[PDB]
């Protein structure tokens, strides 16, 4: 962990947190929500002792990556500008990718853009969004699960920050990582909860020790959540910006890997999609499916190894 | 449908009834159980129509095939014999394969000893077997279900056969075409009763037309189970016998496709066979993964025009 | 659900109410307080699936079995002989045994007056009530914690009876049933109060429906608590008439399992009898302890599905 690089770039009119280590092809990690670069660090160690350079920065808003003000800045586009300006300066021509959750949207986003420039890519969790032309993502999950779900209730500024701010940043936290109970997050009333987890542990899991938790506490307490929060304040902004690419598809070779357990794979009729057909209609060239049997959202941290080798198995195909 | 062919051939010591329609390229389609060359009737007629050359015997012990009195007589390599026999009279070195339950598994094996004449691989709600060195395929069964479970009890010569003829040969193929009961069968003690289905209809889906029915019924009402039944207990024998492929891999181009109600796919660890990486490990070539929404298990029949699609898809890339 | 068999039996002089499933090897279970034969439900139909005879009454003074009048009829001794009385009138010479809480507690005299007629023993919360010569079970218990531990508060008749009456009985069941709370239940001074759970959920939790809330309130709406509190009522009683064992071993095989958060495990100093030597010397065949993280009391309920795959794994080798 000591060997990890840090250090801060210009990129996109802002400065950004990038962790790297390792020498060889690129292999790009976005992290998602609650996370960090930090979240990646044993893929970070792994990919980087099999001649790859690991490189996983702090998204825009998020860890010590600069957080701009207003919500209107965490479109897609800004945080795929921000993306593209880090490949840039990284110097490669393509990079091999690797997401998560949220990263896993904007990877999405990066492979829609510019397909040229991603030779591969390993998406955990969140399966390409497809664009519905008759309505708008969060007004859909709306239609579907009412006011209190989570994405619902992530939308108006600043009264998620409060409820967070009542029940403490580190209980937020641990709330969220510890979670293992599938479906729709739905909240109650007028504030958090038992906001994802009604069931949380005593004792944290194996995968996640309290110094882990310490780190993305202490990061979390800095920052807030405003800035993590505005990425799902502009998924309608989003599908109104993405018209351009309605009824696409993505060409870039693709391995989709999600915990069984994980709300995302267990909502939204995501699993329709999935294994439907859908998923491979959009994306050509998914070349492979694979659900982690007791595994939940946080697939990278829970399976670290397993998804060491995944990843690694299939990029040296490239 | 009176536009198909149908001919007796001699085959592997035996005469097999063959129906046949269209020229070009041989699709072969291998019905499962308790189902006859007629299961395959909307494929048979889109194929041919598509320039292609659909075959669709009635297996061993089936309909208008010859049934060997032997037990014995009924392994995989038996079957595939009469198949090799079959495909060589049609004067082709290699066929399309498409296939369903009991069909599938006898598709598997022909890809087995002969990958070189089968182009490509559309398997329908039977995934390959995987040989566990350390267990046979019935004992395994047995010791996740009991005794009652349906295969383990089509295993002693005769028994099924009488509790089938308490209950009519037309309430078990009723019983049986028209479940959508998720899950492992399992049978009532001493009889047949109900299961496979204790919510029968009694009004047949639209898929299954009361002359449909009928046709079933005159075949079975002919040559009674036996044949049929004798496949599930020689599985122990086809394990044993299949010693030298143990550890082997299936290079044929493979697309599976199952209806979500399938009691195949909702029993047995399948979805994590399938679904986990094991699957795709023992079969490389597996292209794409298809679960049918609200479709059972006999889905060439329920979703026709859809597995005519996926067929005429997959098949036209060769 | 339904498919389980409910009889009446006469046994050493009480009409017993059994719940019964299934074939095979007898599978003895012993339901504590203040639970039923309900209790077990998902181990009895898992365990008559996998070809064992899953037996579990309501113990003597429980639900649908007859309840004594006299403290005097609730001794070890007393229960034991409703017990062996139920063996014999299953027809068998030994059983497989499982057991939890007070159900244990007498599963432990069975295994020391007969273990010829155990084959094994899944103990779940309690573990061996070691014999100190130098003091009775209650007494210690008092000298530790007081007047106001909850056994030493069950043992003056009629006066948990008339506590439990005021708050009621629905309130007595959710409040205990739902209890995570680790160490010794302390009652407030002079009434029921928060007893067992200061911090009781407005939510059941996920492995307690309404429908299994209300199946318990039922039963106890109808018998009341005297039954199920004379046990304790004669644990000083049953110290002294064990004289005979003092110093005793049992040489039957035992499994332990208890979840990480149970009053038992985490009160009376029962780490150091468990982990320290003294369990295993008390009991030689004791094979293994297995602490269930994030797990309360009712263990066989809340961790169900993983306690099956525990008794059957053990069962097993015998």
């Amino acid at each position: 962990m000591e060997e990890i690089e840090h250090r801060t770039v210009e990129v996109n009119g802002i400065k950004m947190h990038v962790a790297e280590k390792g020498e060889g092809p690129v292999v790009l990690f976005l992290h998602g929500f609650p996370e960090l670069w930090y979240s990646w660090r044993h893929q970070i160690l792994a990919l980087s002792s099999r001649g790859y350079r690991a490189v996983a920065p702090d998204l825009r808003g998020y860890g010590d990556t600069e957080a701009p003000v207003s919500i209107s800045s965490y479109t897609g586009f800004h945080i795929v500008g921000d993306l593209i300006a880090l490949i840039d300066l990284l110097g490669v021509d393509q990079v091999f990718l690797v997401a998560h959750d949220w990263g896993a949207i904007i990877g999405w986003y990066l492979c829609t853009f510019h397909p040229d420039r991603v030779k591969a890519y390993v998406c955990l969790s969140v399966p390409l969004l497809h664009r519905d032309p008759n309505i708008r993502t969060v007004d859909a999950m709306r239609a579907m699960y009412g006011d209190d779900y989570y994405i619902c209730r992530f939308q108006k500024p600043g009264e998620m920050e409060a409820q967070m701010a009542e029940v403490g940043t580190e209980y937020v936290l641990k709330n969220i990582l510890t979670t293992r109970k599938p479906g729709p997050p739905i909240f109650p009333k007028g504030e958090y909860g038992t906001g994802f987890n009604p069931d949380m542990p005593n004792s944290l899991p194996s995968w996640l020790t309290q110094d882990d938790l310490a780190y993305y506490v202490s990061k979390y307490e800095k920052t807030g959540f405003t800035g993590p929060l505005n990425y799902y304040r502009n998924m309608n902004l989003n599908w109104e910006l993405t018209a351009p690419w309605s009824g696409g598809k993505i060409q870039v070779p693709v391995k989709f890997i999600t915990g069984e357990l994980d709300m995302v794979y267990t909502s939204l009729n995501m699993k329709e999609y999935i294994h439907g057909g859908g998923f491979k209609q959009d994306v050509p060239n998914l070349e492979e499916v694979i659900v982690q049997k007791n595994v939940a959202h946080f697939n990278n941290q829970e399976a670290a190894e397993e998804i060491n080798n995944h990843i690694y198995d299939f990029i040296k195909k490239f």
